[PDB]
């Protein structure tokens, strides 16, 4: 219990959600927790705190260095700035971190430990000491189909993903639900009247989607209603940056060659923007090494963790079971609408649904804490 | 001006679209429109109407063999009902149909004319009388992709949608924005409130997404917020209806080998649900016959008809032009995101939006209708 532990960004939307989770799984009992922020430093720490009742300067090099260990959740510009200089003043402690900067650098390793727990351990042996969250998008496709992955069946894998809007952050989510209530009040009287047109009702959510009213200063564009065909930074060659991310970090976390080099697995697609809240679906096109049999596939899908079920391919269970409303804010990564695909038995088709916050986000975050305790 | 046009389910939501696109372009000034009823035969015709100002029986076969042609967006069961009634009468008029119970029969030819005028003049000329517009999905696909169809280049294609409520119905577009009103009512107060905490908010949502005031009689389950990857009949073999009709009428459209035989293309993948309006999305992953340029790919697509449109494969344009927000009520179909994926350069992305009442609906009809008067 004497492991000091810093915590950073942990006010924001994804910290809020790794304190609600340490808390929830005992976390605080195994640590001194040391509570950083941007703002307020000298302040109250939060209710977590045991020792450490006083808020840190998060940007304070010399208490930042009496961590043995900082996880953060403040983002990338946070760790571009403050990482490199707290290497440089000597400190020696592990960074968990969720933002994109430093997973692709040599000394570090993208973490998924229901998946790649082995690269993990290997890495801790080897000296490393920074331990970085991957994409959302990878880490929920790879808590579906990991299994696939360890028995070396993929040969590639289209994506086309469905996601929320918490990926974009907070302001994105109220956007959202904002932008539903323009298109829905657009019509409110009409919906209410039995008699109305529904070319009428029609005319007028269009109207609104696309008038003056309607909030479109975070996404640019209408999301509610619609959808968004691009997500994060154009590269200049027709991918998009969340595009990229899935072939690198897959290839990565799973310890293989990179992308596009020999015994790599090509990971690609599109990445699209819909309107949920915080769970990302996607649909993916799956060649396999060989003709497995159905049954089989089944099998290794949901043996491959803890969290993964399989959705029988039928339509009420897939309904019920396979969608934001049913896996939001919860820790499963249901998959389902598995079948052989009409080109032949080595294609396979899959959809998965998983929350971006947990294991797209946070959960890994703590989990990693959990394995430097040895707990 | 003398050819007796009957028109059937011309007061529903399709029937709806077809006659204010018929009105647009000056159709009804071409032929004598008859305009049939299943609830107020003998009442009074819409003002549009020329000589025939009451409303004829839509199931009277006397009434119905009158006519020259029957335009029909009234539905299957309708079809199946009065269609082998009219033909048993030996009725020998044409049958324009937006339903899916005649496609895929021997007489009957699935219409897409900007795609495959040749198969319907040929059919014509062989005597085919019935013409029957095909699924919504495949139709709006066909009109993005169609150049890469008819130059023979596709070896396989996946599709992965992302579904309008209107291909259900109206009752389904009027849930999904009472869906919209009730999420939203349950945090107004909170988003109003900058200071308001979004996990709050989140929990909200969620409890009225799942309570029992969402309304979800049409849909079974929540569709705003939320998606649906199941889309009408359970196929009892992992396939539904909706994505059976990929490959089926793909093939039937472009006038090859049914489905599986030798020469067909496959067409196969997910149909799923969200929580638009009336256009239809689709991510496709496309094999090639042959490691084609992407400028090569962009001239095919872009010069296969009036409609398709190439937006640049870059975010800004994508943003902007590639969404139902653009394409909702408009005939344009847009296709981007164009690029090779990693596999190699035989294997090729792209994403297309299309408004599901008009080309996938509405507008094959009144072309048909067109062809046949010349």
């Amino acid at each position: 219990g004497s492991m000091n532990v810093g915590l950073v960004g942990w006010r924001g939307m994804v910290g809020s959600v790794l304190m609600q989770r340490m808390q929830e799984e005992g976390d605080f009992d195994l640590i001194e927790p040391v509570f950083f922020s941007t703002s307020n430093a000298g302040g109250k720490a939060p209710s977590f705190a045991k020792n450490e009742t006083t808020l840190k300067d998060a940007t304070s090099i010399d208490d930042l260095k009496k961590c043995d260990v900082i996880i953060t959740c403040q983002g990338g510009d946070y760790t571009n700035d403050v990482f490199p200089k707290l290497r440089a003043a000597g400190w020696n402690g592990y960074w968990i971190d969720a933002a994109s900067s430093l997973r692709m650098k040599d000394d570090a390793v993208i973490i998924l430990d229901p998946v790649n727990l082995n690269v993990i351990k290997d890495a801790l042996v080897n000296g490393t000491k920074n331990f970085i969250g991957g994409n959302c998008t990878v880490s929920l496709m790879l808590m579906a189909l990991g299994g696939l992955f360890r028995e070396n069946l993929v040969d590639w894998m289209t994506a086309m993903t469905y996601q929320a809007a918490s990926g974009a952050g907070a302001q994105n989510m109220r956007e959202l639900l904002a932008q539903m209530g323009t298109l829905n009040g657009a019509v409110a009287a009409q919906l209410a009247d039995p008699a109305s047109a529904i070319l009428d009702i029609d005319r007028r959510v269009l109207a609104a989607m696309n008038g003056d009213a309607m909030p479109t200063s975070q996404f640019g564009v209408p999301l509610a209603g619609s959808l968004i065909p691009w997500i994060d930074k154009d590269l200049g060659n027709g991918m998009s940056r969340e595009e990229w991310k899935g072939g690198a970090e897959t290839n990565k976390i799973l310890g293989k060659p990179a992308m596009g080099e020999p015994g790599s697995v090509p990971v690609d697609g599109l990445c699209v923007r819909i309107g949920a809240m915080r769970c990302h679906s996607q649909a993916l096109t799956i060649k396999l090494k060989k003709d497995v049999p159905l049954d089989e596939i089944n099998g290794i899908l949901a043996s491959a963790n803890d969290w993964v079920k399989v959705v029988p391919n039928e339509r009420e269970a897939s309904m019920r079971d396979l969608s934001p409303a049913k896996v939001t804010g919860t820790l499963s990564v249901p998959v389902g609408r598995l079948r052989k695909l009409a080109m032949g038995g080595e294609y396979l088709s899959a959809f998965t649904v998983g929350d971006q916050l947990l294991w797209g986000a946070a959960e890994p975050l703590r989990r990693m804490l959990r394995i430097l305790l040895d707990k």
